[PDB]
């Protein structure tokens, strides 16, 4: 039926995206630099009928008619937005206004990969679509978070001045095969810890939670919001908190390595910055995670393991 | 002396930076497409050895030499997504020329990267709380990731940048057609209208004369100072007093007159200015009714010229 466009296709999220999309009978277009992006991840696709795979930079221009653009384009992991933060901004600027223009010239609907980073650290507690976000805009992560915030801007800028039709999802923390291993967060890090015979480490007790969703839970979530009606932003992510701990025993046992856990009970973890009220996304999109964590970890480390 | 680039050269502030800039003898170059800017701004120079007008839009690429860019094309406000347009590319477009040419850059941001703010007064690590996606964002954000931008290129590829956050600034060839209170206020009492009040008339506005904001720039630009830095006169009067002082030096028989069932919108930002004190040593030093006087000429003779 449909011709779709996705912009980092080739990435984390977008490659599932695409998987989805072409099993459900869609003519996927892939859009990827692969400045992060890899071939293995769709190469599946390749030769078949329906599929195109471009190596194309989103800040040059595009002209392809489609009916539908995911635009996922974008350094998403801190160390990789953070080494090159003038080439972060480029994307999410010029590559933003490269696709709306398409989107605009050929009547396609366009959905924003956001980010919960929109709401920087947040003063509200969870964080709803309204709130407005405490971000520096001058900070080592600006780059990323005032890149994306500007992109909802131009996103509303379209939509009002050109009847672009546009879709805003604010994506809250990931995670699944093809994910990044050096965010250095929980899960990458005591996946790795395991996978390699290391001590799963756990700081005090464990007890600090973290709330993580599982890459097709989120895959849904943005198809359900671009064949929607609801143009204002959507936020997608698992806000159910597992322990540390908790991470650390599923992680073991998936693994299977024996390797130990072991505490530090003098050490300490943060409180997660970030938790995503998802209220509207049930009410408007019928969309929930249903993928439970012990599930969605196993496919992770599935994944890992023989790699 | 110094070849100087000034973007946005031919309005409001342009238009006297480089009256200023100028007079010291250097090389002045305004860059700027007329969408908002008047050849009549800077007609004086139109001729001198050191100056050139180049008519040319920001979202394109340039190419000169120069030791100094004032980057001020935009909009002050208040085209939503040539806003954005200009904000973003235009930016990286004069970041990009003074990597170039080994140019220091002034930015000429605005005291809405503090947004609606929920500090009193905002001070320049104040984060700002900004409405990313409401009726203005285009302005807002994009000023903002113009910030952004200019800390990437100093942090990343070694570019000279300076950050000026403008608060309110009135004078000679200001928009008169402003929406602004002193604004109506001006033309209201040249032409004997009644000048009326909201409610009783004590919200505030703060406002900054033209020059010592152009003073604050040049200060800013020369310095070693390259975090932001706000320009903007702390010093509050209330609405009724613009109307008393503007009704007295117009001396017309304007009539001031209270809608006491009307409201003013309350003062939205108020500059803290230590900073610019601190490490410039600058303060605004025209008084309001000297600076309200220069402005109430202008108008004067500019009704008599459109
Ligand atoms: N994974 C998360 O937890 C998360 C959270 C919030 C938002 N997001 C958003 O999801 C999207 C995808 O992130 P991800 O986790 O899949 O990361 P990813 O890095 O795996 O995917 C991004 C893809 O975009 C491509 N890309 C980057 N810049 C490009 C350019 N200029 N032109 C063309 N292609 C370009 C990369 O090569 C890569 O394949 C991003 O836009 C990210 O901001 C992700
Ligand atoms: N006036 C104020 O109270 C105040 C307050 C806050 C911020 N500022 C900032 O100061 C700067 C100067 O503002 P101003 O009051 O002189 O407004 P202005 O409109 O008089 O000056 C802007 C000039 O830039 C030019 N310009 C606009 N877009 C351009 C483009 N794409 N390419 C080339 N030139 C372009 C316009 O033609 C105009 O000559 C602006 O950046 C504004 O945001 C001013």
């Amino acid at each position: 039926r449909k011709r779709i466009l996705i912009t980092g296709g080739a990435g984390f999220v977008g490659s599932h995206l695409t998987d989805k999309l072409m099993m459900d009978g869609h003519e996927v277009t892939v859009v990827d630099n692969f400045f992060t992006g890899r071939k293995r991840n769709v190469e599946h696709w390749i030769g078949h009928e329906n599929f195109e795979l471009i190596n194309h930079d989103v800040v040059e221009p595009l002209y392809i008619e489609v009916d539908q653009i995911y635009h996922l384009a974008s350094p998403a992991s801190p160390p990789n937005y953070m080494y090159n933060p003038i080439k972060t901004l480029k994307t999410n600027t010029i590559g933003t206004l490269n696709m709306l223009g398409l989107a605009k010239r050929v009547g396609a609907r366009l959905l924003l990969a956001s980010t919960s980073e929109v709401y920087g650290d947040p003063e509200v507690h969870p964080q709803s679509e309204d709130y407005w976000g405490h971000v520096n805009p001058i900070g080592p992560r600006a780059c990323y978070d005032e890149g994306k915030r500007v992109a909802e801007t131009m996103c509303y800028a379209y939509m009002k001045q050109e009847g672009v039709e546009v879709r805003v999802a604010r994506i809250f923390n990931t995670f699944g095969p093809r994910m990044h291993m050096n965010d250095g967060r929980v899960v990458s890090n005591f996946i790795l810890q395991a996978l390699q015979g290391e001590p799963l480490t756990v700081y005090g007790s464990g007890s600090q939670t973290r709330a993580f969703q599982y890459v097709s839970d989120l895959v849904n979530g943005l198809v359900a919001l671009m064949n929607s009606n609801v143009s204002s932003p959507v936020n997608l992510g698992n806000p159910e908190e597992h322990t540390i701990l908790e991470f650390a025993q599923l992680i073991k046992n998936l693994v299977g390595s024996g390797s130990e856990i072991q505490f530090l009970s003098e050490a300490q973890d943060d409180p997660q910055k970030r938790k995503p009220d998802i209220k509207k996304a049930k009410l408007m999109l019928g969309w929930e995670p249903v993928v439970p964590l012990e599930e969605g970890l196993n496919k992770a480390i599935h994944y890992f393991r023989k790699e």
